[PDB]
């Protein structure tokens, strides 16, 4: 199944997790904006223990998506907004 | 092993691939498309995957996404044309 | 190894002609004119896969397109030069 | 497993990644928010020089390294701009 | 496997990869005194392959995916000033 997430300024972390263990990773597919995003680059990064590692920019006006390769993540994952107001979108795919 | 595509626009917002693993290859939109932002999400959870704009970004590839269906595509936002193409996998 | 070809406004059309065909990347010359081109596969109908213009985007790479012969690349929109490049597989 | 990240920027230049074996493969390159607004280029040092990534805020932002897959210990550095620009990997 | 690249401009628009060992191309990219025109690469098969084009205020670089090439390969900047430049590893 495909998988979304939505980051935005009043929801800036999403944690990721998860009913079994299976082992399944998150490969994400693609990052993007909504088209009501302000435009201003947005960063997403991922969170772990503290260091985060920035992903992706993007700015409606230069750059509103890009395709993400070979990101397989183990759960759990914390995604976040770390500049912009979003939505910015997060999509992926369960992986064995 | 062989092409696959559909077309999204304001009267036809919706595209369901019924009836093997569709395999995704690129988004773009056509000449006339308006100059606004274009946002398609794949319904089974509404989930994007791309957004594009004729000035900004007039297309994107697609990797790594295969779908089992039945997958419905939506126009979340735009009035198109948008093509989706893809492959039977 | 390599292969390619132009599409362009006399030449819309290039014939991929009878193992397989692995696209690499899509892009235009530098005296295309600024519009949309757009490049569709044809089959035995028409599934556009890119959308290019010289002051947006004027390439794309494409990943994970495998076809086997015949098929037939059109120039749908746009006067080139646009170059398509490939890889027998 | 593991995400891996690193911030190029004027003060830092040069990182070096050093690591049952393991490459380094580099996922995405991407600039900061407040990076000034000009050309930024990343190069991996082994003395050869070979730059793998140009980058602009007002023109293109990031990018996707599609299988640059590295051995450590690799050096990245930063050949123009002041940052923060920003690298992820994995180790695979 | 190891890390591999060339600077193409104007004074050196040919840059020959010369000898089992394949050439997986990674990135093109420009430099930031580039002019600020369309450059293009090809591959010549020595018919010349286009592979990339890119303007530093439109696309200053761009990502090959599945290019493997064997050597003898050569590259020419069919237009453009350059700098330009090309990664790749040995696989």
């Amino acid at each position: 199944l495909i998988w979304g997430c939505e980051l935005n300024e009043q929801n800036k972390t999403f944690e990721f997790k998860v009913e079994e263990k299976c082992e399944h990773q998150l490969a994400l597919r693609t990052v993007c904006l909504g088209d009501k995003a302000k435009d201003e680059f947005h960063i997403v990064e991922i969170v772990d223990q503290e260091k985060s590692v920035p992903i992706a920019t993007l700015k409606p006006s230069i750059l509103p998506m890009a395709t993400m390769v070979g990101i397989e993540l183990d759960p759990p994952v914390t995604f976040r907004l770390k500049a912009g107001s979003g939505p910015l979108y997060i999509s992926g795919q369960h992986v064995a």
